[PDB]
């Protein structure tokens, strides 16, 4: 395998790509909790913010935002009884002080509100109560996936829940909160898990001039369910382009309409993840699906956060970090301050390699070993780079000892050796630099099955 490094970003680079691309979506009802009661999530932003320079962009959404009411006069964040701490509250309120908890954060926040329930006046009362409280506020969704929404759902009045129905919804809904807050350009639109039956594509055809009232365009993306887990399937090069290539259309719709598209709720199985959600390998296809994604054209990702101690997809909890965020944290480390990111292989294989661009001169490569492994002597993959300077280069390894390798299990993975402290997300271990030599312009390296390598030019 040999990849060419060019001078210049190439013909099929991405755009001029976000200060944070890798960001963090909390689910409604559990955002309080994982501010106020889980002590690794200030440490884990912190620490991408010290990679970046840029807060990572945090989302307060999901299918609890459509259970959930606004009471101005409740001096709680959030009010719900459970019967288990692992299970979602059926119903919820939530205070001002919800707001002026997301306003707290530096970073762009994007909060989500209810359209399933069609409390319009209540969603426009929260919707100002954000505007009010959160200087950092990026967008406001009104309603999650509401290609899940039913005619038994007060939003559908009645009638069949269509894709046409959603549409006309969305545009009198944005209309309705943006004239009240006299804003434009505030609306995460759309919501929708996958593309059909709703699309992006869709709905732009019927914005007109609501367009002007939207922020972004907005889509939903979990590769697999707890019955269709596979994770060499989910961590494959080659299997991630086939995956997130519907959403093509969807990024091309938004970017027609002057407006970013952006993943604001992804990550790798639905229902909270599934056994293979926690491993290692679904911190590799973090790492590459981001690479790709933003390639294809998307803006940011906002990798989901579930409920507390009942959350398998989630890169921390109060108690244990998750090897997922050594994906996270890798590819924050991969894009920090760069402009563009170019895929040097054609994606029908196992193998990828990323030219990295900043002031349009590569500055890194990324690459990955896709190639599942839990058992018996491990494969390796050499890479060759051309068109490199100096004698030498150096390089940070992203490695653990299997595809299924788990923190909670005691087989955590290792960035340049270091890992995360459970219960605080505190960096641990002695940083180890790899050097490679460069002679005539080349330089070789090696990577096992289930590895990522991060070149500094
Ligand atoms: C799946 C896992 O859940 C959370 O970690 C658990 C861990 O599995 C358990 O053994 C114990 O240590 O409690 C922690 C916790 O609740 O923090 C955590 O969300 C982690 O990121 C996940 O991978
Ligand atoms: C209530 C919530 O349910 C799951 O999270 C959902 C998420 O709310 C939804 O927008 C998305 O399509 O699917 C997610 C998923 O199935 O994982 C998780 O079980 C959460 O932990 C829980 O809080
Ligand atoms: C404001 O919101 C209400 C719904 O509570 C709606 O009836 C009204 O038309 C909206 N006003 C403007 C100016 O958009
Ligand atoms: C991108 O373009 C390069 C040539 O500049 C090519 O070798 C590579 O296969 C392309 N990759 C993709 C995924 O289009
Ligand atoms: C990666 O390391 C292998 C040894 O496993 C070499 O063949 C290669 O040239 C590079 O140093």
């Amino acid at each position: 395998l040999t990849f060419n490094v060019p001078s210049s970003p190439p013909s099929n680079s991405s755009a001029q790509l976000s200060d944070a691309p890798v960001g963090v979506s909390f689910e409604f009802f559990a955002f309080p909790g994982y501010w106020n009661d889980v002590p690794s999530t200030s440490t884990c932003l912190q620490n991408l913010k010290d990679l970046s320079g840029t807060w990572p962009p945090i989302r307060i959404g999901g299918t609890t935002q459509d259970r959930a009411t606004y009471d101005a006069s409740s001096s709680q964040q959030v009010t719900y009884t459970v019967a288990n701490a692992g299970d979602a509250p059926s119903t919820l309120t939530f205070g001002p002080s919800f707001m002026s908890l997301a306003g707290t954060y530096a970073g762009q926040v994007t909060i989500g509100f209810n359209r399933r329930l069609n409390n319009l006046a209540n969603t426009v009362a929260a919707a100002s109560k954000a505007v009010n409280e959160i200087n950092s506020l990026h967008a406001i969704e009104l309603g999650n996936e509401p290609n899940f929404f039913s005619g038994s759902d007060p939003i559908a009045q009645g009638s069949s829940w269509t894709a046409s129905a959603d549409y006309a919804s969305e545009v009198t809904w944005q209309d309705a909160v943006c004239g009240n807050l006299s804003a434009s350009n505030l609306i995460s639109a759309g919501v929708f898990f996958g593309t059909s039956p709703m699309s992006i594509a869709g709905l732009t055809a019927v914005e007109g001039q609501a367009n002007s009232y939207v922020r972004q365009y907005c889509s939903h993306n979990y590769p697999q369910s707890k019955s269709t887990a596979n994770l060499a399937n989910l961590m494959s090069h080659s299997g991630i382009a086939s995956q997130i290539k519907p959403f093509a259309k969807e990024v091309a719709a938004a970017l027609a309409k002057n407006k970013p598209h952006v993943f604001g709720e992804t990550n790798s199985a639905t229902q909270g993840g599934g056994g293979i959600s926690p491993t290692y390998g679904a911190g590799l296809w973090l790492l590459d699906y981001v690479m790709q994604a933003l390639i294809m054209g998307t803006e940011t990702l906002y990798f989901h956060h579930g409920t507390i101690g009942n959350c398998q997809y989630c890169w921390w909890g109060k108690y244990s970090m998750g090897s997922p965020y050594f994906g996270a944290y890798f590819a924050t480390m991969a894009l920090a301050g760069a402009n563009k990111i170019a895929p040097l292989d054609d994606q029908t294989t196992g193998y990828a390699a990323y030219a990295i661009y900043k002031d349009d001169k590569p500055i890194r490569v990324l690459l990955y070993n896709s190639d599942y492994y839990t058992s018996g002597s491990r494969p390796s993959q050499t890479f060759t780079l051309t068109g490199l300077s100096g004698s030498t280069v150096s390089a940070k390894r992203l490695t653990a000892a299997a595809s299924t390798s788990r923190v909670d299990a005691g087989q955590s993975p290792t960035v340049a050796g270091q890992t995360f402290e459970n219960g605080s997300c505190k960096i641990q271990g002695q940083s180890t630099v790899e050097s490679a030599t460069v002679s005539g312009g080349k330089a070789t390296f090696t990577l096992q099955a289930s590895e990522a390598l991060l070149v500094t030019l």
